[PDB]
């Protein structure tokens, strides 16, 4: 599991640039924004590309438990094929851009001054990751 | 070429904004520039004038307000190369303008005027541009 620890928080103008490839085999993966180190921390968000059941699922997570998931249109990440995804942080949400194309728009439901980890895991093959 | 190139923002953007700019510095370049401008009107104010020089092996970052420069910053050597291509994120946040350049942090350039007067991009010069895409 990648991690990449920003202790200092991240603030509107925050971009996480990932580059990788999705395994033959692959059934899902996911990134994170984690508000501690600790297990079970919150997730501010968190953006899951399901190869298994076509789906790309966004969701929160408070106090251990899932909230209302969002999904974005179909799923623009094949099995065996490589991808570049923002996530860019704003003052009003979290743009998801997948194939240098807008992909999906997730408002914050929790403080993005609680982010402090960011985590991607998952079936996934990662080339970079960066945090701008 | 897709140059002069431009793109217009007429509601603004704001924190959290992405200008990528991806393209080709041909083999006998000398400069080009990326320009965030307040207007389509010539003579625009620009809120950031970004201008990699391959022939002094520079990059200068200045603004203008009223027709006048103000005083030009300059990043760490030139990241490009005659020959090459690029990839260079321009981001905004509340304090100023990132500048991204090849997976790697390049310079900050502080706000001189208002985020919230930009209107316009305008990219051109001698680069062969690939996509300008704003998210
Ligand atoms: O929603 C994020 C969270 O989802 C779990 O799986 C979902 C899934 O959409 C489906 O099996 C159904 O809705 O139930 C689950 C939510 O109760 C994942 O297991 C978990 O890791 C997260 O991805």
């Amino acid at each position: 599991p990648h991690k990449s620890s920003l202790p200092e928080g991240i603030a509107p103008g925050t971009v996480l640039a990932i580059r990788g490839l999705v395994p033959p085999n692959a059934s899902r993966f996911h990134v994170n924004l984690l508000c501690g180190e600790e297990q079970g921390s919150d997730a501010a968000l968190h953006f899951n590309p399901r190869l298994d059941t076509s789906e790309v699922v966004f969701n929160s997570k408070e106090q251990g438990s899932w909230g209302r998931e969002e999904r974005g249109p179909g799923v623009p990440f094949q099995r065996g094929q490589p991808f570049e995804v923002l996530i860019i942080a704003s003052d009003d949400g979290f743009k998801a851009v997948v194939g240098d194309a807008q992909y999906h728009h997730f408002r914050h439901r929790l403080p993005l001054a609680r982010v402090r980890l960011v985590e991607v895991g998952g079936d996934v093959q990662l080339d970079s990751v960066r945090i701008f």
